[PDB]
């Protein structure tokens, strides 16, 4: 219940690797054992901005950009994740780091842990959030159920006692649903059939819903063909005495999604207390298998990530509960304004080990993950509902599985946990190191 602070009140600091300039965060005193914050993608240090205040009285707090990412140069590389090994271990060399605690998250983990697994005297505790294990296999994630999809006949608008398409055309028209212009409707004894193509998934899905929130309408059948999908909801139906709270927190299992539930279904709802019973609704899946299996490619996943920017303008914000700020999007926006920057956010989720691939990820993953589970370095796992990454039911056997654990719940959270709640983040942190022996 605070303000969260947009603004990046660190000096610039610059260090030689590789002979490369990279950019990096330094406060705190001079001496002790430093905390080394490792951002992900398509982050930078200004992820930690709102953290490293509750240690920096104390402790030193070093927090680099990633070579490509933030501040830091932006050489001609494949910025796979070995190169990020590569420029991640010389920079810890050139600050001449000797112990060290870990705050790392997302593909931040996977270099923190790969270190620290390479370097076990030199870690003296990791705390970390989201980050990368192996996926086994693909239906890990939810996918887009086919149709012909179900709605309750009598709910809806009503437009009425080839006309009864018309009626319905005219009403995604009118009402505004977003290309409307690229679909026919046919109607047959309350089965609509909607067709057309060149839509996107997003686009499609409010579609369908709008055609079946028609009074009249049992089912609609989809010959919508769109784009590669590169997200995907599920169709959800009002209860009576529902709200958007107690549907968010049924579906996504915290109340305070509820915001993300009207969004997307906007034009079509007005405002929350709008729903009726009856009504279906999109909720957006957390993490659909339609995303990275597009991402994965390089002719979809090239044009969304690098020509559309996607990750930046769409990833980022679904990967954070409350509504990021204009200012906040301007600072992550920054280092990727031109597209040919944007390669590191192309390749990242191109080396997630996802089904085997790709091996060497896989087995170097794999690898650090049997070293944590056997190790007794101290573990400060932060977790968040729904999660990304990390859901609440993985959350919970970690803290079990891993020795030496202790797992904080950070409420309502999707991958950019610091964004949605730092303040328990960055005290649970400072509260954490007095336990360390540092
Ligand atoms: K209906």
């Amino acid at each position: 219940m605070a303000e969260i602070g947009t603004g990046f009140p660190f000096d610039p600091h610059y260090v030689e690797v590789l002979g490369e300039r990279m950019h990096y965060v330094d406060v705190g005193p001079r001496d002790g054992t430093p905390l080394l914050f490792l951002h992900g993608n398509p982050t930078s240090s200004y992820v930690w901005r709102n953290i490293i205040p509750h240690v920096a009285p104390t402790h030193r707090c070093i927090a680099p950009d990633l070579i490509g990412m933030g501040k830091s140069d932006k050489p001609d590389l494949g910025y796979f994740f070995d190169d990020h090994v590569r420029f991640m271990d010389a920079f810890i060399e050139a600050l001449g780091l000797e112990e060290v605690v870990l705050v790392i998250h997302d593909w931040g983990s996977a270099l923190g842990f790969h270190w620290a697994k390479r370097n076990p005297e030199r870690v003296k505790g990791i705390a970390f959030m989201e980050f990368i294990r192996p996926i086994p296999t693909w239906d890990e994630w939810p996918e887009f159920l086919v149709g012909p999809f179900n709605f309750v006949k009598d709910a809806g608008e009503k437009l009425w006692e080839d006309d009864l398409a018309k009626k319905v055309w005219e009403h995604l028209h009118k009402t505004g649903i977003p290309d409307a212009d690229k679909v026919n409707i046919q109607v047959a004894d309350g089965k609509a059939t909607v067709a057309g193509d060149g839509l996107s998934q997003e686009a499609k899905e409010k579609i369908l819903v709008a055609v079946g929130n028609i009074s009249g309408i049992a089912s609609v059948d989809d010959q919508v063909k769109t784009a590669t999908p590169a997200t995907a909801s599920q169709f959800y139906t009002v209860k009576s005495g529902d709200t958007l709270s107690a549907i968010s927190n049924q579906v996504y299992g915290n109340a305070d999604l509820y915001n993300k539930i009207f969004e997307a279904n906007k034009p079509m709802l007005k405002s929350p207390d709008k729903i009726y019973p009856g009504q279906a609704l999109r909720i957006p899946y957390s993490l659909a298998r339609e995303t990275f299996q597009a991402f994965r490619t390089t002719d979809v996943g090239r044009k969304l990530i690098i020509d559309q920017n996607v990750f930046i303008e769409g990833t980022l914000p679904m990967g954070v509960v409350r509504p990021l700020t204009e200012v906040e999007m301007d600072h992550y926006r920054e280092p990727f304004l031109n597209p040919v920057d944007r390669e590191p956010l192309w390749r990242f989720p191109n080396e997630l080990p996802i089904a085997g691939e790709p091996a060497n990820i896989v087995a170097l993953v794999e690898e650090y993950m049997d070293w944590l589970h056997q190790s007794p370095v101290p573990k400060l796992l932060f977790w968040g509902t729904p999660g990304v990454l990390i859901p609440p039911a993985e959350a919970a056997r970690l803290a079990k599985s891993l020795p030496n654990c202790k797992a904080v719940d950070i409420g309502p959270g999707l991958n950019l946990l610091q964004e949605d709640n730092p303040d328990l983040i960055g005290s649970e942190i400072a509260r954490w190191l007095s336990t360390l022996e540092i």
